[PDB]
């Protein structure tokens, strides 16, 4: 025995999953990715419905442009953390897109969407002090919560009930922060935050608010599930990811408190990194400032979420969600075998969807994520609602 | 009182500095970068001395055109996971780079350094194991340390001795991970790894070398201060960055563990973030592969650190080192006040180096007369500030 012994359980979960004749889906690898749709993934032409390229934003020419020049103009790299020589004039402009995005004072960087919830939860709450979150948050969220030395109390996924009876049996003077997500990753519901945020606030917690697969379209301006549900503000921080709508990678918190500067002299995952290659802050600044007023791309999007959701709905497949409520559509199935064996059916077919279980999940379903984005076209939403039924037919589901 | 009420002592801190009227060290912004030596700061030109692109990659054309095709042909992003979507072409590339460059069976790429330290760490050793680390090592792997659930145990920095007095004490069964650099980052010394790795060994760890800040330019390869010490084949891991020499972003484990793949199946900041952009693998690919071969700019290197270190040493600073034994060169003063001087005196003449200590760090594009420009930006400073 070694310290990969440990590892022994999943290897053989792997090796059952192969030998059964399913292609390994920790392993597939898009050759070519012709557009934010399409991709050639061994030798077969593949639509993307697998992704979080929400708005489409990563072969805007714009945005490609800017990456383009970035990395003619400042170099491949920064070479060093934000709070040495790794601030470029990009990284700036891209702080102050955020502010002007999210109408914030306040806008954090940091290097993946993962450490902005790291190092957010893990620095705001303190030894002595509570974090409170959904069951259902991202794995980061209570990763962070693993970092920090906070008390950690989790409440039972969207209840209002238990969010407000878990914080009244907690003592009143210590500070807390509870954290919720607006769309939760997995089922692709979103949180009743109008009702969370007044209980929050009752019981004198601080907010933040997770807004990574709302970014652009939900609310007047785009700025999330908090925003649609007139909480303008009402939240103390919100955080979200380059990687999704941005089309990028990194990370972001924004605020309007007076001291969330100070953040930037505290958190250990902000400043013990190297800041983003300039080409990255660069693109992202030009998508976050389009993503601002893109309202065809928000208006396909919500058309392709509701034709996908109402589809599959209508074939009687079992869905994460009664009503299309994001651009997340998740087809529960009853057992890792039947999710796999209608995931290898829909890639041989030409469609690629993403398949997950737990911890990646809530405890005990295994699912099939989709997720359209605002440039996936009527002709490949039709094919894919084909695709899904012919293969629902075919392995027993529907 | 709130949540950030416990960051007013900070906020006074750096407020102090302000109304003593002295630059912030940590608000500095390169409004132009010219080069991997020269930059603008506040409408200065400026040399940069204080930057990890120790083989000068950033600007290198190859590179630069690998990241304008990368983009052009995948996009900006990936969207996804490396364990769903994310792994395009060029992330495969890189990870075959890392096993060329390296001679591994087993390379591993996370989206950061800092996350490749916190996912090794705290998903090889759990539950009643231990970690062994020195005291001296970088914060991402004490933030692996407190992220995973194992034993820590601290040893007094480079002490061969309190190595193996510590790792004596445990018991036997328990799998043991010991924890070491390369290149200390902070004063540019180099650990003792040939004993302390025989003493890990004595003691049946497995053990992890940070290779970080000598990639390029120690080992016959350029592999690190291990395979200048002759270990190769007795590292378990060796972890790196894709922000130094390589001159883009990311992190990476590199391994011949015949179930290193696995470390994917488990490891939670590699499953639960983004992969890096194509753009970012596609230039880490060419950088990586240039650098198994980069002679000249590893010769410009060694030679700017040891006019450097020589030159300062002869000057009457003390320095963190007595022999130039890396690219690092750190010069130590008295005070937080003496430190903060110097620097601003510095920066005020056109040299950027970090304060912590003065760090300077060279690197393979500064030329013979930028360094002689430093050597006296640093005696007439010196001498003004005393």
């Amino acid at each position: 025995r070694d310290l990969l012994s440990k590892f022994d359980g999943l290897i053989a979960e792997r090796q059952k999953l192969l030998d059964s004749g399913v292609t390994d889906p920790f392993a597939i690898v898009m050759e070519q990715v012709k557009s934010p749709t399409e991709a050639v993934i061994r030798g077969k032409d593949t639509i993307l419905l697998g992704t979080y390229n929400y708005m489409g934003m990563t072969f805007d020419p714009d945005v490609i442009a800017a990456g383009k020049e970035a990395l003619e103009k400042f170099g491949s790299g920064t070479n060093g953390s934000r709070m040495l020589n790794g601030t470029f004039h990009d990284h700036m402009e891209v702080e102050q897109a955020l502010r002007d995005f999210y109408g914030t004072t306040g806008a954090i960087v940091f290097s993946t969407g993962y450490m902005a919830n790291l190092g957010i939860i893990s620095t705001l709450a303190g030894k002595g002090e509570y974090v409170i979150l959904d069951a259902d948050s991202h794995a980061s969220i209570y990763d962070g919560c693993q970092q920090g030395n906070a008390e950690i109390v989790r409440f039972r996924h969207n209840s209002v009930e238990d969010l407000d009876k878990r914080l009244g049996r907690l003592p009143k003077e210590p500070a807390k922060l509870v954290v919720l997500e607006g769309v939760y990753s997995m089922l692709g519901d979103i949180a009743p935050l109008k009702e969370m945020v007044a209980v929050a606030k009752k019981h004198g917690a601080m907010v933040l608010v997770d807004e990574a697969h709302s970014m652009g379209f939900f609310g007047p301006n785009g700025r999330g599930v908090y925003e649609a549900q007139g909480l303008e503000g009402q939240i103390d921080f919100v955080v979200g990811t380059f990687s999704a709508s941005v089309g990028t990678v990194g990370g972001f918190v924004v605020s309007n408190h007076p001291k969330f500067e100070a953040v930037r002299l505290a958190c250990r995952p902000y400043i013990f990194t190297a800041s983003l290659p300039p080409s990255v802050v660069a693109t992202a600044t030009t998508s976050i400032r389009k993503l601002m007023t893109a309202h065809e791309k928000r208006e396909r999007l919500w058309s392709n979420a509701r034709a996908l959701h109402g589809g599959l709905k209508a074939m009687g497949f079992r869905l994460g969600t009664e009503t299309c409520d994001s651009a997340i559509v998740a087809v529960m199935l009853e057992d890792q075998e039947q999710a796999a064996m209608m995931w290898q059916a829909l890639l041989d077919g030409g469609l690629y969807v993403n398949m997950a279980r737990p911890p990646a999940t809530p405890a005990g379903t295994f699912l099939l994520r989709c997720s359209i984005c605002a440039e996936h076209t009527p002709a490949q939403i039709q094919t894919v609602l084909g695709m899904f039924q012919a293969a629902g037919r075919a392995v027993g589901v529907i």
